[PDB]
């Protein structure tokens, strides 16, 4: 069906780890999309095609507002391309670095619209995995967009997969290779609602190992400016033990969310 032909190809949207991704329109329609490319050797040679495979099921099948559609894909001798939602707004990882920190009623919007997409995905037992600032999109109107569902799967689980570069965003069970479920996402939510309100993410260090050792410790302080309602929120989240994070449920019914996000659940 479709090949490289059918597309003329714009500027570079970003780079990821195996994605180069392009603005690109469909010749005969003129619509207008984004083009994710991926080497061949690359993808064989880190032994990731699984990884791949799940991303097209999973992102194919989801129909949510705030999240990322795939449309298709294609290959040739050398590559492959997924056919993506293009979010022209760019990403949330973007604005944090324009405008440093995000206030509370910025925040809490984002995040009610995180833990909405989550709770679609978690009814189908889809657990995410890989919920970061480059890899949250925004539409037209400012939506957030989960995208790179390059790291899902079902629960439960164990990682099969070396991990790859920063720990920042992941709970204590993920690193430390046990078992793990939903409440992964709730953990990387709680790193999130920190990061948005503070400019920079709870465990951050300056090593690897450094990093690793906050994690599994659980050690965070919070700036004078973080309000009691969010310390409560956040403080909740960040459990070491999954079973006491509270349920996305609870999060879209906590007070400091509801009083400060412009949007409903
Ligand atoms: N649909 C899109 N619209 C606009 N920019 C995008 C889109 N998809 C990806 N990007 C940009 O390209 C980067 C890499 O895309 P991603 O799919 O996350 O690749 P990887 O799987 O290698 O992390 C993103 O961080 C973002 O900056
Ligand atoms: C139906 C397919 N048949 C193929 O022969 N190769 C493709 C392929 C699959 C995994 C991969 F890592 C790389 C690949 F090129 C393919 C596919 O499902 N794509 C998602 C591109
Ligand atoms: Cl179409
Ligand atoms: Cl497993
Ligand atoms: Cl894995
Ligand atoms: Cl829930
Ligand atoms: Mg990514
Ligand atoms: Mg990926």
């Amino acid at each position: 069906q479709w090949a490289l032909e059918d597309f003329e190809i714009g500027r570079p949207l970003g780079k990821g780890k195996f994605g180069n991704v392009y603005l690109a329109r469909e010749k005969q329609s003129k619509f207008i999309l984004a083009l994710k490319v991926l080497f061949k050797a690359q993808l064989e040679k880190a032994g990731v095609e699984h990884q791949l495979r799940r991303e097209v099921e999973i992102q194919s099948h989801l129909r949510h507002p705030n999240i990322l559609r795939l449309y298709g894909y294609f290959h040739d001798a050398t590559r492959v391309y997924l056919i993506l939602e293009y979010a022209p707004l760019g990403t949330v990882y973007r604005e944090l670095q324009k405008l440093s920190k995000f206030d509370e009623q910025r925040t809490a919007t984002y995040i009610t619209e995180l833990a909405n997409a989550l709770s679609y995905c978690h009814s189908k037992r889809v657990i995410h995995r890989d919920i970061k600032p480059e890899n949250l999109l925004l539409g037209s109107a400012g939506e957030l967009k989960i995208a790179d569902f390059g790291w899902s799967v079902h629960a439960p689980s164990s990682r099969r997969t070396t991990l790859a570069g920063t720990l920042d965003y992941l709970p204590p069970e993920m690193i430390e290779g046990r078992m793990h479920d939903e409440k992964v996402d709730l953990w990387s939510l709680g790193v999130l609602c920190y990061e948005f309100l503070v400019g920079k993410p709870p465990f951050e260090a300056n090593t690897y190992q450094e990093t690793y050792k906050r994690i599994s410790r659980v050690e965070f302080t919070f700036p004078d400016f973080v309000t009691e309602g969010a310390r409560d929120l956040i403080s909740r989240l960040l459990k070491h033990n999954p079973s006491q994070r509270p349920m996305l449920r609870e999060v879209l019914e906590h007070p400091w969310i509801t009083a400060n996000s412009s949007k409903p659940s």
